[PDB]
């Protein structure tokens, strides 16, 4: 199956599965059970920002999740991707609703990733940015119910004219070229990536989640990953 | 038909056509026909460096060409690319031989696009770097007899395992990638670009040459476009 | 005196020096009388974006200015400035009042500043980038009635408690370390900024301007150098 | 007394001040005395490369070190560098001779920091990046006997025009600019760093080392620091 990396933005607690009971936000590594959280004081309605980082030398992966005048929240976890990860991965950001449900607009994204080596010259680098999103991304790869509407606006699930949320929905958009993550002969890896967001919802218990994932090249939406396993997992192993 | 816009490095003459009587580097716009050219002091066995930029408010198109010691040769041409090129591309790199034959190796290549509006937030921004190739570039699409070898070497056309070059060969690489190189709404749109490439040859006029191109996303080597029509245009018109 | 080199956003025209009969926007080299304008359709109470270029090979300098859903009004000058510079520069910018006045704030701004050579490395690359103002810049070098104020915002000119700006101001901010704009064995030579800002004024024609500018590494602000000369020159030969 | 955290390569064991009894990589936080430290395959004659990273979420602080061909070592030290130095620092690299000595020429070095907040716009960014030095290097602090060559090398520490090297000198270069390294409004704040090296010695065991280190706007080489201090600390507490 799929090699999923991810960083998850759970708003919705499954305490059947092992979620936390509050919306956190953790570092999932091959399986929806986190292998480290943190509550995430979740304000709908207003825009987050989602900044993570990963460095082959610190083998440390860690994310931070903050509001305009509001704390942030972070998470990490020590971890050599290198074992996890294939050398060519393909980056995406993933979201789903479930029985409830919440907007989950991507306003904007970014990501950077180097391979250095023996000078000031990595072998290689992959850098993209995107504050706005067009309205046929050719660069971005849409899976599910993922669309970008008019107001250029990523929305990873359904939707409706209202602008209202639906529920049971999945969808993911991966960037469109693979990155080389890791070499055998690599010095240092690095890579950072932002992404900003907007959850609204209806209900008074939100679900699912936005996940920013890495995975093998050929990822394509599990079946049954839908809801609380956020479209990345087919099973909640 | 392919929309091309290409900078050559034309090492061999083909007057015939439009060539000049001696290397050159030229700029293209839709044809093999140049629509500028500059004299290019092409040194075989030397690493050469190629510079080449654009500003969509400057409107004007540039190339150098330098080694390491000996003077470097420029050429311009203005032109709107907005009039010209799509609004979704891919770059790419491409080479020939004919009749005559050359070593057209790439061992670098960078290239960076913005797409601005109103802020130091580049509505889109994409960038990708190579100081060595992978020998499964899974994010370049190789065409023709393209490959990367051992060293980590772009070969854009054919040589043998002992590297002497061959002829009648095609060659082209295109980053995976659909560049958004221009939009209706953009207040500016630039790019830059350098690759770095080695040309031996054993004949006493080596040809055809090295092109850096842009073309639509779809592009693709038309046919009978070898030789002196180097992998870009099925005809010399 | 000083070698300046600017883009100017003059809001006032001042005919008996040369001056277009309409807030313009125009490149100067070396005297207040620009080489080159355009007719600015100033917005006060706007916030504006100005996004300049240059590149050695291309030898002209840009210049365009934009305010959101508004067209752009560009402006350009082929020049070379390695003829007009100095190796070593300190770019900023700037901005004054005289009898009359508006708020010369300044929101943000970018600048970068490249000397390439013989391989994908530029010998040299300078980057910095402001968002917000820190209370207590220790990398700018405030000139004149130049002062970061609470909300994090440059103010070139004063301007009072209530946010009235005042007449016959004047003032610079220079960043910190000098740059090497070009190197005598330099191949290419670049050079990109940005910034934003808002002008607002009470009376009915705003004055005077601001401009951004490269200037020698010890540029100070001349005498006699206010209201219409924008802090940048002592006359207006 | 100045507030420094360095990284070192100290090719000379003083193992009575803290020192492992061979060549090693350490980091140290206010004082000689390093916090971790590595074993160094030093490799006199060849160039090494030197890699290190920050971010104040990961709250760990990297460094490599490889040669082409030679395996890297590496070391890592929890840190919050938001409680050990000031908000404005600036950044630089030292290197020092006792008795014994050795070349401590620095032929690149690149270094970027980026302070966040709620987007993909950092609030501040600064990035400086020298792959060959002016001979008149307008930008760096040259502090004791540092001093670019003829080549275009940083020199540390004085050599003879023969290139011997020469014992007792002490050397440091900061660049001018101070970097923002951190604020309390800032969500994320990291920095990375590149510098290459090479170091050759008549010696059988060559002294003393080199260090990159962040330190106070106003550092200076403080008296006494000569050899195994390596310019950063006045005693060896
Ligand atoms: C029938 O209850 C079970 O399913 C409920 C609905 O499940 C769907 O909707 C949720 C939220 O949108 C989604 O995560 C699922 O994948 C499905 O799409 C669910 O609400 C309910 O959860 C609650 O109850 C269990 C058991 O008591 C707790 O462990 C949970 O923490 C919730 O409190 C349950 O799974
Ligand atoms: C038969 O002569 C014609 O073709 C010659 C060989 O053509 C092939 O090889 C060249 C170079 O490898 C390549 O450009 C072509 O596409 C073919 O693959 C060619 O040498 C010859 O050119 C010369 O003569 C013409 C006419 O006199 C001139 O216009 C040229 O500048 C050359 O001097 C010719 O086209
Ligand atoms: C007395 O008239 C002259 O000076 C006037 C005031 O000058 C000061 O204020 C202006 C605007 O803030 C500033 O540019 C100057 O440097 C001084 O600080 C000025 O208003 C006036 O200009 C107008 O009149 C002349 C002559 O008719 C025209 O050529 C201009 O375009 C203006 O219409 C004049 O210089
Ligand atoms: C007199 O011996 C002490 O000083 C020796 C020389 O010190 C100077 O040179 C070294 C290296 O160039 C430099 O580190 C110092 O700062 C001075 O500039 C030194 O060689 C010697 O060290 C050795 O012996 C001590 C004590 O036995 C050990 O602790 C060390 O590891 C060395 O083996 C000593 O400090
Ligand atoms: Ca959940
Ligand atoms: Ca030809
Ligand atoms: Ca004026
Ligand atoms: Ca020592
Ligand atoms: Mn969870
Ligand atoms: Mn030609
Ligand atoms: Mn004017
Ligand atoms: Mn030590």
């Amino acid at each position: 199956a799929d090699t999923i990396v991810a960083v998850e933005l759970n708003s919705y607690p499954n305490t059947d599965i092992g979620d936390p009971n509050y919306p956190h936000i953790g570092i999932d590594i091959k399986s929806i059970r986190s292998k480290s959280t943190a509550r995430w004081n979740m304000q709908t309605g207003k825009v987050g920002t989602v900044h993570i980082s990963y460095n082959s030398v610190a083998k440390r992966l860690s994310a931070v999740v903050s509001y305009s005048g509001s704390s942030s929240t972070t998470v990490s976890y020590d971890v050599d991707l290198n074992n996890v990860l294939p050398e060519w991965v393909r980056v995406g950001l993933s979201a789903t609703t479930g029985l409830y449900k919440e907007t989950n607009t991507i306003l904007s994204w970014s990501f950077t990733s180097k391979l250095k080596t023996n000078s000031i010259a990595d072998a290689n680098s992959l850098h993209f940015s995107f504050h706005q999103f067009s309205q046929n991304p050719k660069d971005l790869i849409l899976q599910g119910d993922a669309f970008t509407d008019s107001d250029g606006n990523l929305e990873l699930t359904k939707v409706s004219s209202s602008g209202d949320p639906q529920g049971n929905s999945v969808g993911r958009a991966l960037f469109y070229a693979p990155v080389h993550i890791w070499e055998k002969s690599a010095v240092v890896a690095s890579f950072d990536a932002t992404f900003t967001f907007l959850i609204k919802s209806p209900d008074r218990e939100p679900a699912d989640g936005i996940t920013f994932f890495i995975a093998n090249t050929d990822t394509s939406i599990p079946s049954g990953s839908g809801g609380r396993l956020l479209g990345l997992f087919p099973d909640a192993n």
